[PDB]
This record gives structure tokens, C-alpha cells and sequence, in this order.
């Protein structure tokens, strides 16, 4: 099964095509080959820097009568430096305005942590230290709720939360919407056992960035863990007859996960949707869940003195 079912009744596709550090002066085409060859799920986001050229993908597409808006599931985020009640509406529109659409299929917060407001996105201060804002995630959260009231999102959910923060939420008092989607790093060296459990036995729908270990990612060092050039990984692709990005998709979608691998690479953005037509193997999921080592793409340094910082937490 291509969807899953969110708690606002709506199916969400399992498989999406991300698109953090797709160029603007690539990522056009890499959408519409996307459209193209089977997705309907594009992961956004207004920090991305592209999302005027997405939306251009997106428009040229409809007008190619090549898929319905109904049938698309677009995705983006709130950045940090939104997070004050009377900024978050206008940060959807600018979203909205970008991207040429109407409505989002799923707004999240992108980031626990709100940041001073202003032109940059990380602001810092003169020791190299994130400058909050202060602001706190319920009422953040009661903000994004209001977007759905007034039709511009369809479904509200959050990223980077940790069960805590999650739990925080699903306690808060007049509470309007739960979230439906948290959306979390998740790779064979960060397995999310504890957050997944959690997620899932509340109805939240968890949704797997980085599957490929983001080897693109700007602070990279050549003695970090490579998951796509793992020889273990490679050997279970070899056995099925597949690349080793294809075995890393298609071990959230056995997991019951949502997941968004990257690529402005028509080859490999096919590539990567080719993944309904094979199973890994009871033992071959055992295999690659014992890999983890609670490594992470996607904590920044500059940002641990937060108040709001996801990762002390176990989970
Ligand atoms: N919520 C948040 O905080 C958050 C954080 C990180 C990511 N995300 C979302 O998750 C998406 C996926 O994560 P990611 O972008 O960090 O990394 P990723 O999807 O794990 O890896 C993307 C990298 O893998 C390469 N690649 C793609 N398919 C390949 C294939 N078949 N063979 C070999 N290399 C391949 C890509 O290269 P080319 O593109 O050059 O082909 C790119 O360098 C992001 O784009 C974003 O949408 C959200
Ligand atoms: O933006 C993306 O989706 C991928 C790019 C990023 C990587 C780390 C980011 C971050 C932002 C705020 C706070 C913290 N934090 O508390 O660790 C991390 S953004």
C-alpha cells in the first residue's frame, strides 16, 4: 500500500522526494521527473531556499494535465525564526505564494526551537551561540492549529520533537488538533526504536528524513559513517538485486514509516521509487535495526544551549 491514513481522514504517500540542497537551478527538473515516474509527495520547506522553483514544477505539471492537485501531498515547515503567534500565518502564506498553491497537504513545525526574528535564519550571537526567541512550543502549536481552521493546511504536525515535546503537546489544555505526522532523522545508525514506539502507540504517523545518511550534508567529515557506502548494507543489496539507496527506502516503509530520500539526479530520483516490488527479509530488517549507533545528520552544535533542544532527551 502506496498511503497511509493521517487523523484528519487524509492518505499521506509513504514515499516522497526531499528536497534540502536541491539547487533552485536544478530542482525544477527534478520534480517533474519526479511527477513523472510515480511520486506525489514532496517534502518542502521555506528555510530550503527553492520553493519558488518547485512550484514552478508543480504548476507546469498541472498544466500538463499530467496529475491532479487533489492527488498531490505537499509537505512544508515553519522555520525557527517564526515561532511568535503573529508571525506564523504570514510565514505559511510566503510557503503558499512560493510553492503557487492553495492549501498545503501538511504544515510542521520544523524545529522545536524558536529563533529571534528577523532576515536571518540562524541568527547567532557574537560567540557563535543560536539567539532564541521566546517563545514555547504550545503556543507555536496553537498558531499552526488556527492555518487549519482557515483552510490553508489541511493537517498540522512537527519535526525534530522529542516524546516529551510531543507529549507536551498532546496534553495542552483546549487542545484543537493532534499532530499527525512527526517528522524525525531515521537511518540504520539512528533507528529511533523508543521515538518510533512512542509516536506510532499515539497515533502520530512518523515520517523518516536523511534515509540515505544525507552524504550531501554541508558539515560532513570524511571519518563519519557512510551508509551508503556500508559494505554490510551493499551485501543485503546485492542479495536482492537492488542498489543499496534502494534497500535504505524501503526499510522505513517495512517499519510502518513515511520516507523522503533526496536526489536532483533523474536517474536516481526513478531509482529510489523502485522500491514496491521487493521485501526485505525478516532477517535482513533484524540485520539492519542492529546497525544503530545513535548517529546523527542533524543536530547543530549552535543550538545545544537551547531551551527547546530536542536531543538531551533519551528519546
Ligand atoms: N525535518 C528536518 O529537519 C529535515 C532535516 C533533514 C532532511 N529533511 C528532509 O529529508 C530529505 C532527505 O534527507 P537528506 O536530503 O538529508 O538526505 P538523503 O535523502 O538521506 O540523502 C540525499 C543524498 O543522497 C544522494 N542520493 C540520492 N539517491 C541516491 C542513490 N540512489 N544513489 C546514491 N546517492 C543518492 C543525493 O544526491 P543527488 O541529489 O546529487 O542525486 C544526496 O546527496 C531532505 O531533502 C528534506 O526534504 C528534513
Ligand atoms: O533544515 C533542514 O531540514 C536540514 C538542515 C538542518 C540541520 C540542523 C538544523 C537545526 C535547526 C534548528 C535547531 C537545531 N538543533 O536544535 O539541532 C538544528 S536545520
Amino acid at each position: 500500500a502506496s498511503r497511509i491514513l493521517l487523523n484528519n481522514g487524509a492518505k499521506m504517500p509513504i514515499l516522497g522526494l526531499g528536497t534540502w540542497k536541491s539547487p533552485p537551478g536544478q530542482v525544477t527538473e527534478a520534480v517533474k521527473v519526479a511527477i513523472d515516474v510515480g511520486y506525489r509527495h514532496i517534502d518542502c520547506a521555506h528555510v530550503y531556499q527553492n520553493e519558488n522553483e518547485v512550484g514552478v514544477a508543480i504548476q507546469e505539471k498541472l498544466r500538463e494535465q499530467v496529475v491532479k492537485r487533489e492527488e498531490l501531498f505537499i509537505v512544508s515547515k515553519l522555520w525557527c525564526t517564526y515561532h511568535e503567534k503573529g508571525l506564523v500565518k504570514g510565514a505559511c502564506q510566503k510557503t503558499l505564494s512560493d510553492l503557487k498553491l492553495d492549501y498545503l497537504d501538511l504544515y510542521l513545525i520544523h524545529w522545536p526551537t524558536g529563533f529571534k526574528p528577523g532576515k536571518e535564519f540562524f541568527p547567532l550571537d557574537e560567540s557563535g551561540n543560536v539567539v532564541p526567541s521566546d517563545t514555547n512550543i504550545l503556543d507555536t502549536w496553537a498558531a499552526m492549529e488556527e492555518l487549519v481552521d482557515e483552510g490553508l493546511v489541511k493537517a498540522i504536525g512537527i519535526s525534530n520533537f522529542n516524546h516529551l515535546q510531543v507529549e507536551m503537546i498532546l496534553n495542552k489544555p483546549g487542545l484543537k488538533y493532534k499532530p499527525a505526522v512527526n517528522q524525525i532523522e531515521c537511518h540504520p545508525y539512528l533507528t529511533q526504536e523508543k521515538l518510533i514506539q512512542y509516536c506510532q502507540s499515539k497515533g502520530i504517523v512518523v515520517t523518516a528524513y536523511s534515509p540515505l545518511g544525507s552524504p550531501d550534508r554541508p558539515w560532513a567529515k570524511p571519518e563519519d559513517p557512510s551508509l551508503l557506502e556500508d559494505p554490510r548494507i551493499k551485501a543485503i543489496a546485492a542479495k536482492h538485486n537492488k542498489t543499496t539507496a534502494q534497500v535504505l527506502i524501503r526499510f522505513p516503509m517495512q517499519r510502518n514509516l513515511v520516507v523522503i530520500p533526496k536526489s536532483v539526479t533523474p536517474e536516481r530520483i526513478a531509482e529510489n521509487f523502485k522500491v514496491f516490488d521487493f521485501e526485505l527479509s525478516s532477517q535482513d530488517m533484524t540485520t539492519l535495526l542492529s546497525y544503530n549507533r545513535n548517529w546523527r545528520v542533524c543536530a547543530l552544535l549552535s543550538c545545544t544551549s537551547h531551551k527547546d533542544y530536542p536531543f538531551h532527551e533519551e528519546f
